[PDB]
């Protein structure tokens, strides 16, 4: 049975649970159950599923290596579909969050959950909260008597705390930490300092590469009873590679892939987001563009956008993405190999995972 | 060692903890660990304890019949205590996210944190997150190795989802169920068909009574090793029962309690809210009465909100309410009654909770 089939199933099957929980044990109403539907199918679904994908194709490589009963193969790959959408769920939470957050308007060419005439932000924060909670309920439910159950758990706690705190980190970005201070409005950076390549290294680690790709490959370790075949440092510093190397992309097509494409309009120059395009900018600028950088960036005027555009592409900063993309080459392949140490099989999975980042 | 002040020390001690995890695992810098100790503190601490030190409470009063070692007194009080932060933390995260959502101005003397000129509704809703992500984190480190951890954390997540829940059936009640709709903007009631004891019982018990009283009372016992010595059914039952009047009580004082001694400005009445009150009045109203309810129920004009206090003096609910009291007393002094059979000592901490309730 193929792999996106068995997951898509699963998704059928794991809203069908949910919602019957909800009717015999939290006594939800047929129209209350309907809202919640329609929430999780609005909030869950639409994207590739690269996350929960990666856990099925981890534990589908496993499968191929490993003696098993039949049986014992269709309980891997239902956990592995069960575990896939954990983290698709866990993604959708973070989405719903932080589109009310960041005040967004659209995504993947839809409006915003919040922004749905129906909902509205009263609604939609919970909406949220109800997202990750049945992350949670899943995992009670289908792997109540597993062996991974408790480490499984244990590693989703941190990786959603750890997401948690990425986003403190992306949203004070643009200021200056030692003028943070929950009494005092916060100030735009005026010097942007704290534009550098560490900072932002930190941003993007936590904010993304956590449940993005640390997260879709031990989860399929722990599905398969597979953590002995890694060194799990090895996976960790791949994970957090490989998610940077994503992270930097959305940056640049946030600023110059077209709305259409891309689902959104992007405002990250608008917001003063500390993006890989402003650290790489002004690791390259002289004094003049340094100044006309500053007198544009973070502002709303369209005008001063396209100022900080073209000092974009007249920086060209395609040369040093091509620069640090192949740096990324370069540090990817030698982990794989580092991997494939004491796992062929999850070093395949790897290089997927990175063929499918890489191109997109 | 009193029990509050073990309580506050221990507050210390797992602020101090998080703190330096966050330094040390989660790469955080000094400010931002500044900010989010500010946060906790703000968010966390200048009520009455009465959720956490019920935890502790009922701890404290299986080891006065229950041989141990003083070792393992120390490390069952610490237990508490940690377990009864556990669960301010929580509430602590829902009042943040619930003022969010309902256009809060104020709570306790102090304005709502998102509120804070430094902090804004982009920061307060991570903000939120992170002290229910706080709750996973005391649990893992600090009941790692504890028979109970299993059941702690599973008992955490139901009260935690139907809590959200208790929400979602809240912020919804002055909407006709059947209208539901996220791709429609949701009309007030006209009818207030759903104004019923109920539905008004089904908000409450979700709303408030599972993280209030339920999940303070079960991790008393789970931190004791003593939920043999109960009948888990009667321990529901109470806890639901007393938790609706805690709720109704709450409901009278947003009407009638002067702002500086509620600490707030009450709008219960502006936002439509499916309470006590209004439904008692429904439940006793004449033809006009209801008519001249629905002609000013739900509007923000102080006019309007005047003719609704009028009402309900008018309609003398204090009767109403003292026969609701009457009865809860007469069913709580029951259920106690029957919780004797299997512990007069877990009998007696239920006594307490009733007490400290009943009275305020
Ligand atoms: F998903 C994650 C994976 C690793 C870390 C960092 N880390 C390393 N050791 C830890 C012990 C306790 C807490 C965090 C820890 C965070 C999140
Ligand atoms: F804290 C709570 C305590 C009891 C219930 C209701 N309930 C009863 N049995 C259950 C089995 C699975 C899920 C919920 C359940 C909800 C929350």
């Amino acid at each position: 049975m193929a792999s996106m089939e068995r997951f898509l199933s699963v998704y059928d099957e794991v809203q069908a649970f949910l919602l019957d929980q909800l009717q015999s044990k939290y006594e939800i109403d047929p129209n209350r159950a309907r809202y919640l539907r329609i929430m999780m199918d609005t909030t869950c679904l639409g994207g590739k599923y690269f996350r929960g994908m990666t856990v099925v194709n981890v534990a589908e490589g496993f499968l191929a290596v490993t003696q098993h009963d039949e049986a014992t193969k269709e309980r891997i790959l239902h956990d592995a579909c069960v575990g896939g959408w954990m983290i698709e769920f866990l993604q959708a939470h973070y989405l719903v969050e932080d589109d009310i957050m960041d005040g967004s308007v659209m995504r993947r060419g839809k409006p915003c959950w919040y922004r749905f005439p129906g909902v509205t932000t009263q609604c939609a924060i919970n909406d949220g909260i109800i997202l990750k909670s049945w992350t949670q309920i899943m995992a009670w439910h289908y792997f109540a008597d597993r062996p991974f159950l408790k480490d499984l758990l244990c590693l989703f706690q941190k990786v959603d705390y750890a997401t948690a705190v990425g986003q403190m980190y992306d949203v004070t970005s643009m200021c200056d930490s030692n003028k943070l201070d929950p009494e005092v409005a916060q100030p735009m950076t005026t010097d942007f300092a704290e534009f550098t390549p560490a900072i932002y290294k930190r941003i993007v680690k936590y904010k993304t590469t956590f449940y993005t790709y640390l997260l879709p490959l031990v989860m399929g370790l722990l599905v398969s009873e597979a953590a002995a075949s890694v060194e799990m440092n090895l996976v960790e510093r791949v994970a957090h590679l490989i998610g940077e190397y994503f992270q930097v992309q959305d940056d640049v097509m946030d600023c110059f892939t077209p709305p259409e494409q891309l689902g959104k309009v992007g405002t990250d120059i608008e917001d003063a987001k500390c993006s890989w395009l402003a650290v790489t900018f002004l690791g390259k600028a002289n004094a003049a563009q340094v100044a006309e950088f500053k007198a544009n960036y973070g502002e709303k005027d369209p005008a001063k956008v396209a100022v900080v555009k073209r000092l974009y592409s007249k920086a060209n900063l395609q040369a040093d993405f091509a620069a640090y993309e192949a740096e990324v080459v370069r540090e990817v392949e030698s982990l794989i190999e580092q991997l494939k140490v004491k796992s062929p099989t999850f070093a395949e999975s790897v290089a997927v995972v990175w063929e499918k980042t890489h191109k997109r």
